[PDB]
């Protein structure tokens, strides 16, 4: 695990495109088929305020932070065998080093 | 040459990040190491006013569309030997059709 800066710009239009389908990342944004993602970094999984999440998140307690994030938007159901959330993972690090580069500027 | 529509959000990005370096898409934007592009599409090559080009690019007299676009964007030099324009191509058919989504939009 070794992130690097990216464009939060290309990461934000990532996000408009691969995320926002499911997730919302402002404070004061609500849970939809994703839980909001406002200040996911340095907290654990299955936390967010009444989002009904599967067993398989929430037990796998993972810290959130820049690299776990890289490793688990590579191919989410191989990082959490059991999760809900259908997306296939984005294969190039550099779309997740920019997606997460937006992430960790608009999640705060 | 068949090409669809994408992603002008995404098209956008791509934009910055890959072409501002050297062009301008806007009506009344500056030639800088590249020509301006602004009304680039049914226009041929070698025509932006004030701007010198190769003998190449002049020569080859592309008429300006959104498949030749695609098949130029794939490998500049290949597509017009002799070229100046110092960029190696968008390998991926997605990311040329954002970015051609997004200039038939904006440099019109
Ligand atoms: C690349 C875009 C995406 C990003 C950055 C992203 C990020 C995340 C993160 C970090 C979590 C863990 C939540 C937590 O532990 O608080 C999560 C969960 C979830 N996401 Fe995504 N996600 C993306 C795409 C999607 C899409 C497209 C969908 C809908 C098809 C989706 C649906 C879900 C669901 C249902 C969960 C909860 C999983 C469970 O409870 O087992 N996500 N997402
Ligand atoms: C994917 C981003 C880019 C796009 C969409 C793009 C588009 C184009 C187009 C359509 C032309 C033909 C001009 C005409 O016939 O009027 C051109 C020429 C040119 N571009 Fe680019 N270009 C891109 C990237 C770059 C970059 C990064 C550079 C600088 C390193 C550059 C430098 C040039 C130059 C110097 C020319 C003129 C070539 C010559 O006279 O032989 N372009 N560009």
């Amino acid at each position: 695990t070794e992130f690097k800066a990216g464009s939060a710009k290309k990461g934000a239009t990532l996000f408009k495109t691969r995320c926002l389908q499911c997730h919302t990342f402002d404070q004061g944004g609500a849970n939809k088929v994703g839980p909001n993602l406002h200040g996911i970094f340095g907290r654990h999984s299955g936390q967010a305020e009444g989002y009904s999440y599967t067993d398989a998140n929430i037990k796998k307690n993972v810290l959130w932070d820049e690299n776990n994030m890289s490793e688990y938007l590579t191919n989410p159901k191989k990082y959490i065998p059991g999760t809900k959330m259908a997306f296939g993972g984005l294969k190039k690090e550099k779309d997740r080093n920019d997606l997460i580069t937006y992430l960790k500027k608009a999640c705060e």
